[PDB]
């Protein structure tokens, strides 16, 4: 026999049994251990010494000798998951005795007096008590129905040795059916102090509800309620994928849902599977699939699960490759007819997993896992600081909001990284400057958080889609005519896609923009992503162009089945006259495919009622005339430089910071002279001119109007004639 | 497989004897498998199934003596079936990859067992493999798997009879689903394999449970049952994995939506119907086919929707293949493809071959070219017309600029016949519109439908669609839904849009027929 | 160092926990090592070095044992230091090559033994590469390994402090050299690594002894002490090696030189 290392059990029948001290190990194993099973026992986990001392009995020899039962409670207690292996040693010195003992009762508002009527006796009366962690049912007390729990960990006992993990006490009662000095004292969480692990919970999670729901569901229904959808016949799913970039918290999201289910749950280490005689990985996946499968509720968790199976195109090196692929999902396709059971497999990159593994039979669930959004990241902070309380910090809401928008390009993984550095620079900050002053007075500040996000460096900058900043429409200067076109243009498809289907008409899905790169455009784009509040993808020209061959391919094909199951949205192209002008620019084949690729997706045996389709460009003609066909991009807006009244509106926001009455600046005679020049030509002048009036006096409350003439003098128009009447030409031949 | 098996002796009467290997292919999910398992629970006799990966060792004898051990069961036991599973795997091509150790020393084994098992028996081997093209040329050779299964794409008609079957095994108790709602669903799917139909039905029970569990308040399922709303939602997000194929079939459309000109309908269906009833014809007078017809006209319309109708009246299975789609960046293949398809059209009876574009791939010489494409030409050059000749098939080619088929191509004897195919006339405008606005009251707007044609004589059946759909957006956008389009609108969709045909190109156009 | 390990019951309080990774990484001469030295020599903890291949071993699981045996022992000792040297060929990049072996599986399980040995406890982890860019993104993640410094190569100011220090530890008594000499010399010494200012020395202790031997047989070589002359022998004859760089710090120039 010689058994090193077990595998958890719930402890079943319920009621009160002994509930502490279970621990129903083979008689075998009693002996081999040289220890009377009237004594204590010790489980491991792979490490933390201390080892869970814990009393020991004997079971009826039917509990094999793999599985070890020791109670829900030390398994919350301990977070011991099911499928760990856990280490049996001698037991440890009987501690003395225990000093205060106190009650918490967690996720209660406590004072409840009438309704305890002497839990102590409840509490006291199991043998063994770990004092530190223990958590119980509610059970049945008076009326008033209910659930608590109560948390134990207050306490004034030392242990001399500190090897123990949780150092137990002993127990001494005075009653039937006194403590010592009273137990009941404040609600208080879980002492940090006692460094116990934390139990992984869905309130930790923020900005991953949408599919967080979705996967609870997916989880519950073959688990608990496979009856329902045996009765169909249709079978349930074995598997689920999770993909997303990395840093989404793939492995916690993993980690919560283990700790949230009760049933059987089994996890693998990865790659350290592989080994040598190609015969020990297929015997360890199988007995894996065995003890699955052994116990009717199970779980199986799979992690990067791209190099335990890679695409089998993409290489060939050998050893565990696609041989493993075959016997898994042969052991996966008929493994059982109803059961529950749920395979859950997390990989980085859903196209490097080998398309066998995508496949229906398999896969067919798919969950995306996105970059968090300003909605996501702001909960993703308060949530934190929520937890954090505000013992530790002074940040209010509005504070946390405008972080949040701050912060565009990062991950979940970047904005812990990004707290943790931050308390360093508030301890550095603290510390180097007021000689080792007390920590709770300065505690976090915006300022340091503000230079802790200069220095974080992030480097999930590179991103297949961006979320362009949102700017409203108060601060738009623009012509009311190309607003009120385009807010017709994102009304129609939204509300009247039923309108269409009864008529016939459907959607262009094609709105073609070009004009002076001066302005207007990327603004226009940027009223329509705020205004409606609709899903919005930035896309640039120079972006998607991949020195590889085939790469954009993948990521143009990415990028619109994204917008296709997103929801409807809008694409939106920054600049589109790179990709359109290859007979011109003598561009290369890949270009050619691009735009081929492109115009089947847009107008090719499909159709993509729900997304809408817009482009800007600054050279028009330089486009293809295949672009320009109708039915594809037949609007055409021409936006070009803005009027009198756009650059009144941009010069009196510009100039807000400044005061106009004491220059005495009539915000008229300025925008009568500037006619020729562009929202940014205007954002140009002015900051010369601001830098001007601030390099003649250091520091000043407004802005002079011989600044803004020099500034005039000494800038240039910038716009030609000829472009605006070629873009005239242009529109008049379209 | 009941050729061998129940008369062995009628078949070994002939002294040819009876085939023992049949071999089945096609893309993944088609249900190879099925037919596997159905031929192993329909059949009385033994059968031996392989575990593929699990018979490979690290001992080179292992594997030959455990298929030494397998051959030996089924020929003791008189009655024996083989099935092989993923028989590329087992079997790679020695040309494409030299793995080494378990390798085509398997494959000679085999196929020294498998020559001379027996003489007459009654013995027969199923191997199912998911590309034909990387299993080795030894084992595709007419001496062991010459009888050959093709399983290809369901079409309209298999994915209906596959979703009434599908939704009988549910029954009706389970989902309320009729005949029209099925065949909106299989018109809908065009191209999804089996495998993805049968998922979808899945995922679509799922969205049934969550959106009972989310607004009945865990209700019984029963009741809620299964509609069309899901099933939506379904076609949504099932994230097909069989858009890419050579295989892809336009949906049936009828005479009365095309409006054009019945002189290049006469032609057409005098083209179309020579061969099918002609072939005796031909054979008697020697003539044979011209098998080429080539469309070349505006970017406008009346050349490729007439393709779609084309199929639809002559209930012929097209292949409707892309021009640009066969371009791959892997060199040799576009030739790997294009290979594959006229196979596929010689051994899917009498069929017409369309092309989308030819305007691309044909020039070589006018504009620059990689080799490739050169080759890929040449390669189509010598398909065509160059030492083998088609008589079944009829291959049409459409493209939207002539110049650029070079001479080699356009050469007599092949693609002889040449369509102006034009802009649509007035007549054909005039039942485009007609058709545009049968939806509208052309009776409210108090229009006849002959002055806006009239009008609307240099634009094209797709431009004419366009205004009719830009009218019905400015008749629409003013008070939400309207129970009419205005002239007004009309006529102002005419300034808002520009044909953007040019006389010069027509005149080309002209220019080219005449030389032809 | 400090932060983590000295009070680790203050930053437990906020419950953030501290980091478990710093990393060094710049062209050699950058005294990566000297730094753990230094910090070991200094520090009166615990400290647990590797020596690299050695750990590595044919078999698939020795590596792994021999990996949490030495992470419990030092989880064991409350002070502990962990040294990680050439942690880039420990962790070659999985994208650059699959050579397998030594590869991504110990590199999971080095993370998650150094991501959960405890709640806040004082345990630091250091790792040295040679080149940050070799190294596999999967250790170069905020997660893990967040906490990194940067080392260059010495400026004119560092150089001259280098070079200041090193003529130190000989003293006067062997050798009387002003701070002058020593700033030329900072000046002159532009592309050198911080090995190769001892590169230089010891080059010039050499060019002195065979010269004082070849020139007086053999006399006492306090007489002789160290020279300038020497320094600009060792210089020329040195043959420079990190010329190339990223970054140049071209030679200071003030206005007075300016004519404009
Ligand atoms: N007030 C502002 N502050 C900062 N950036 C701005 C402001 N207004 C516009 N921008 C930026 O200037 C860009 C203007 O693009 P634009 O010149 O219209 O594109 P195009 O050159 O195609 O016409 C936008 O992308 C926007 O991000
Ligand atoms: N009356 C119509 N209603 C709707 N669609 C049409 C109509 N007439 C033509 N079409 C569509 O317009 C397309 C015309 O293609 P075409 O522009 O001639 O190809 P190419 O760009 O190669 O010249 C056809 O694919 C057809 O589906």
């Amino acid at each position: 026999k010689l058994p090193a290392e077990f595998i958890t059990r719930p402890h079943p029948s319920k009621d009160h049994g002994k509930e502490t001290c279970t621990a129903y190990i083979h008689p075998n194993v009693l002996s081999s251990l040289e220890i009377n099973p009237g004594s204590f026992c010790t489980v491991g986990k792979i490490g933390e010494n201390g080892i869970l001392v814990i009393a020991r009995a004997g079971d009826e020899e039917v509990h094999p000798v793999n599985v070890i039962t020791l109670s829900t409670t030390i398994r919350s207690v301990g977070n011991l998951i099911l499928g760990d292996r856990l280490e049996l040693k001698k037991a440890q010195v009987q501690p003395p005795y225990a000093t205060k003992v106190t009650v918490g009762s967690l996720q209660g508002y406590n004072i409840l007096e009438c309704m305890e009527e002497k839990v102590i006796q409840k509490l006291l009366d199991d043998s063994g008590v770990i004092m530190p962690g223990m958590i119980f049912q509610n059970l049945k007390t008076k009326a008033g129905d209910e659930s608590i729990d109560v948390v134990i960990t207050d306490a004034s006992d030392d242990s001399l040795p500190d090897v123990s993990q949780l150092d137990l006490n002993m127990d001494d009662m005075y009653g039937g059916l006194g403590s010592t000095h009273i137990t009941f004292s404040k609600e208080t969480q879980a002492n940090r102090k006692y460094n116990l692990p934390e139990p992984l919970s869905y309130a930790a999670v923020g900005g991953l509800d949408k599919e967080i729901e979705s996967l609870k569901s997916a989880i519950e229904i073959p688990l608990h309620q496979p009856t329902l959808f045996s009765s169909f016949g249709v079978s349930p799913p074995r598997g689920i994928l999770l993909h997303g970039p990395p840093g989404t918290g793939k492995t916690m999201l993993l980690r919560v849902v283990a700790n949230t289910s009760n049933a059987h749950v089994l996890t693998i280490n990865g790659p350290s599977i592989v080994s040598k005689y190609l015969g020990e990985t297929e015997a360890a996946l199988r007995d894996i699939f065995n003890e699955a499968r052994k116990y009717q509720p199970s779980i199986i968790f799979i992690d990067e699960i791209d190099s335990i199976a890679p695409n089998r195109a993409n290489d060939d090196s050998g050893e565990v490759e696609s041989r493993v692929v075959a016997t898994l999902l042969t052991l996966m396709d008929g493994m059982g007819a109803a059961g529950k059971v749920v395979v859950i497999a997390a990989t980085n990159r859903p196209n490097s997993v080998d398309p066998a593994l995508r496949r229906p039979g398999r896969f067919d669930q798919e969950v995306e896992i996105g970059i968090p959004d300003v909605d996501a990241r702001f909960d993703i902070l308060t949530k934190q600081f929520s937890r954090m309380s505000s013992d530790r910090h002074v940040l209010d809401s509005e504070a946390i909001k405008y972080i949040a928008s701050k912060t565009h390009g990062y991950v979940g993984a970047d904005l812990t990284a990004l707290c943790r550095e931050s308390v360093m620079k508030t301890i550095q900050r603290g510390l180097g400057t007021d000689a080792n002053i007390d920590k709770f007075s300065l505690k976090v500040t915006l300022k340091d958080v503000e230079s802790a996000m200069v220095d974080i460096r992030p480097s999930a900058m590179r991103e297949i889609f961006l979320e362009m900043p949102k700017v409203y429409w108060s601060d738009i200067g623009g012509q009311e005519e190309l607003k009120t076109k385009m807010k017709e243009m994102i009304q129609l498809p939204l509300e009247a896609s039923e309108t269409f289907a009864r008529l016939g008409i459907s959607a262009p899905k094609g709105v073609l923009l070009y004009g002076p790169p001066g302005c207007s455009k990327t603004l226009t784009a940027k009223a329509l992503a705020t205004e409606s509040g609709i899903n919005f993808l930035a896309v640039k020209g120079p972006e998607i162009f991949n020195k590889y061959v085939g790469e954009s391919e993948r990521a143009i094909r990415e990028i619109f089945r994204k917008a296709r199951s997103a929801a409807p949205s809008i694409i939106f192209f920054d600049e589109i006259d790179a990709l359109s002008p290859d007979r011109d620019g003598s561009s290369t084949s890949a270009a050619n495919h691009v735009l081929t690729s492109l115009l089947n997706e847009i107008d090719g045996v499909e159709e993509l009622k729900g997304v809408v389709i817009v482009a800007a460009t600054n050279r028009p003609d330089e486009i293809d005339a295949a672009l320009l066909r109708p039915g594809r991009l037949d609007r055409h807006i021409y936006v070009g430089p803005p009027d009198v009244n756009a650059r009144l509106e941009i010069l009196k926001k510009c100039t807000k910071k400044f005061n106009t009455e004491e220059s005495g600046v009539d915000l008229h005679e300025l925008a009568d002279r500037t006619e020729g020049y562009s929202g940014a030509e205007v954002v140009l002048l002015c900051q010369e001119a601001g830098l001007a009036a601030i390099m003649e006096d250091l520091d000043v409350a407004k802005v002079e109007l011989r600044h803004f003439e020099k500034a005039f003098k000494g800038i240039a128009r910038g716009i030609t004639p000829e472009m605006l009447s070629y873009y005239e030409e242009f529109a008049l031949r379209s």
